[PDB]
């Protein structure tokens, strides 16, 4: 009954983009011209209303850097329709075919954009809770919008959050820090060699990932700020954003392309 609603014939489903649990996700077309992402609910796997809270959140949160809702079909069988992103998941992009051509100049820009999506979230007093490369869509021209696949993310989760449920925009900040290391190691799992329980323990003793190879000390220092023990000493997304946009003039003016970054 809202103006997001569309006829069922406007949507063609072409390629299965992955069977999740509660339904499928499909690439396809809306009104026969527009490449579209389509989210299916398998009737009686989930309260309709509850599948549709996803669409409700994406109505309030609108930004050039957030994944964008286009339309809904809201009566069973339900469809949720959002913009297609040609490159898919950041994480697969980082570790696949484009992997090897990305350099520091492209990765900082991707991070610049994510921060920026995250700044809109900061301004809206929303909280992501699972910020990380698996939850970023990439599009044409290295465009990166913040997203959530519904998708235990402990290695990316601020300790106050993994320990005491204290999830805030500051614990999102901490994941951004980890996300930066996925960006700078081209998709590698952080804390290589460690396992969930030894991450919780060593991180609480103050251990942090060291500078990845070929990564400028100043980007790693930015990481290190994101990973301060105290939620409040962590930077805002507005700092992170401004800093990354300006990186190559203000912090690495002398920067020189290497084998991998
Ligand atoms: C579970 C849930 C519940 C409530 C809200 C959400 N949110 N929340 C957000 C924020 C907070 C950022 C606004 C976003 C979502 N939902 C969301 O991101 N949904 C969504 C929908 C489809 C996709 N999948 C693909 N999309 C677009 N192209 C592709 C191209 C390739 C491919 N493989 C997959 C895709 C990913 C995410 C999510």
């Amino acid at each position: 009954k809202d103006a997001w609603e569309i006829p069922r014939e406007s949507l063609r489903l072409e390629v299965k983009l992955g069977q999740g649990c509660f339904g499928e996700v499909w690439m396809g077309t809306w009104n026969g011209t527009t490449r579209v992402a389509i989210k299916t609910l398998k009737p009686g796997t989930m309260s309709p209303e509850a599948f549709l809270q996803e669409a409700q959140v994406m109505k309030k949160l609108r930004h050039e850097k957030l994944v964008q809702l286009y339309a809904v079909v809201s009566e069973e069988p339900i469809y949720i329709v959002t913009e297609y992103m040609s490159k898919g998941c950041l994480l697969d992009f980082l570790k696949g075919e484009m992997g090897k051509y990305l350099r520091l100049p492209q990765l900082v820009d991707m991070a610049a954009q994510i921060a920026s999506g995250m700044a809109y979230v900061e301004r809206m007093n929303y909280v992501h809770r699972d910020l990380r490369a698996a939850n970023i869509l990439v599009g044409e021209n290295l465009v990166c919008k913040v997203a959530d696949f519904g998708l235990f993310p402990i290695k990316w989760t601020a300790p106050e959050a993994a320990l005491y449920g204290r999830f805030t925009i500051k614990s999102d900040v901490w994941s951004f820090g980890i996300l930066l290391t996925e960006l700078t190691t081209k998709g590698r799992v952080p804390y290589p060699g460690m396992v969930n329980r030894e991450v919780l323990d060593q991180v609480e003793r103050g251990y942090r990932m060291p500078c990845p190879p070929e990564c400028p000390e100043s980007l790693h220092d930015l990481m290190c700020q994101c990973w301060r023990k105290d939620p409040e000493e962590r930077p805002t997304f507005e700092y992170l954003q401004a800093f990354l946009e300006d990186y190559f003039t203000s912090t690495e003016p002398q920067y020189q392309p290497g084998e991998n970054l």
